[PDB]
């Protein structure tokens, strides 16, 4: 399925919880889906940014 977005329950429950677009998060997990560090790495990559 290379035309749908996957989205793992981790990824997904954190995503919701977090307010941030799993799609936003360019997904590498198996089957294109956004695994935990992808979310977690993006949602601090944001935060990270300060100015």
């Amino acid at each position: 399925g290379s035309r749908e977005v996957a989205a793992m329950p981790a990824a997904r429950r954190l995503a919701k919880e977090l307010g941030i677009d799993a799609s936003k998060v360019k997904g590498t997990g198996p089957g294109g889906v956004i695994t935990v560090e992808d979310v977690k790495r993006w949602a601090e990559e944001t935060a990270k940014a300060t100015a």
